[PDB]
DNA sequence: GGGAATTGATTGAAATCAAGATAGG
DNA sequence: CTATCTTGATTTCAATCAATTCCC
């Protein structure tokens, strides 16, 4: 029905994994990192939320990933329980309930083909595709996470990161200005270092 | 609605990749992988599917992953149509629609923390508890899979996959009678090799 | 009998450990 | 100024390469 507004710092908690999934949000400005722990620290990031993308969408009772603001993000949200009543009221919006997590589903899919058998570096060239898809802007991205971030999306550590964009810097690849702000030179030449389909 | 029944042999392809989305599958008995390729042949296997699971349900047009019979399989199937219409006559089918496919999310984001973050003997014995919650039968698991296919769902070789199971049957975890029939001995101290959640 | 599994030897890609260089605030 | 990022040195865990052995 009506959506509200609100603003979270960088790294404040949006919500936590188990929590009730009592909301469910978009987000308008900045970013947002939905991650799982593990005990001694180690961090599997699942998924990264850009402007325009709603996260927190759950079918049962709770957010199964945390959820934090990777820089000062501002999102609108809605309580879950008045989409459940709109889902109940429209055929149409219960569909689209679906499809939002069917593409969630799609996109973890295609992210444990390259967790499970993609090497350093086209699972780096994969992500720098994937950013200019959601984010680039004339041309140019520019990255709103850690290199500590993307190794934790990737199942890399940011050293490796590191070096991967080195090297394809040095190839002509892609251009900085800045460490966050890149430029795809070749995204043909990019694409030949994914994996791909068979 | 009405269910019809069909069989397939031991690696007979159920549906491809990026195939029309016609059918959704319930394996009565035997077992099915889903996975993806990569074009030189490397291999991510998204799922086991064992009996009483349903698979193969899509909220879009195709098929993303493709799915084989591990072993002579048969299933019961219905036309995705059928469902469609079912799901749009009453509310609490849709909703189960919905809440199947978030299951295979859930399934999905815990895979990945292990695909990105857990070691090989993390992976293997959060596998084997897997298994033996699933397919345990008065405490045996007869696993209908190879160590090649368990490996391509565990991003490992199989090679690796065995030397941990040696490792965990020379420790007393697990019993052999048979490389692919598993007796956990003590559940807890696998369960202590997987890792914990934060 | 023969694909599957185990086991051993070795390599290798990414992790870890360790300085610096960069550049946002 | 101080995190973040790059780069280098080295280690390590799992992969790869290579025979046997065990069972279906």
């Amino acid at each position: 029905l009506v959506a509200t507004e609100f603003s979270y710092r960088k790294d404040e908690e949006i919500y936590g994994e188990d929590e009730p999934a009592e909301y469910v949000y978009q987000v308008v400005t900045g970013a947002v990192r939905s991650y799982k722990l593990l005990s001694d620290g180690r961090r599997q990031i699942g998924a990264f939320h850009l402007p325009g993308d709603v996260f927190g969408l759950e079918s049962g009772p709770s957010h199964r990933l945390a959820a934090e603001a990777i820089i000062d993000t501002s999102v609108r949200l809605v309580k879950r329980s008045s989409l459940e009543k709109a889902a109940g009221i429209d055929v149409q919006v219960a569909r689209k309930l679906w499809a939002m997590t069917a593409g969630e589903l799609r996109h973890a899919e295609d992210h444990m083909l390259l967790l499970g058998r993609k090497t350093a570096m086209e699972r780096v060239a994969t992500f720098l595709l994937e950013m200019d898809r959601r984010l680039a802007v004339a041309g140019m991205m520019a990255l709103p996470m850690s290199r500590r971030d993307i190794g934790d999306y990737l199942g890399l550590t940011l050293e490796t990161v590191s070096r991967a964009l080195s090297q394809l810097h040095t190839q002509g690849i892609l251009g900085f200005s800045g460490a966050r702000q890149i430029v795809l030179r070749n995204r043909q030449r990019l694409h030949n270092l994914d994996a791909a389909a068979a």
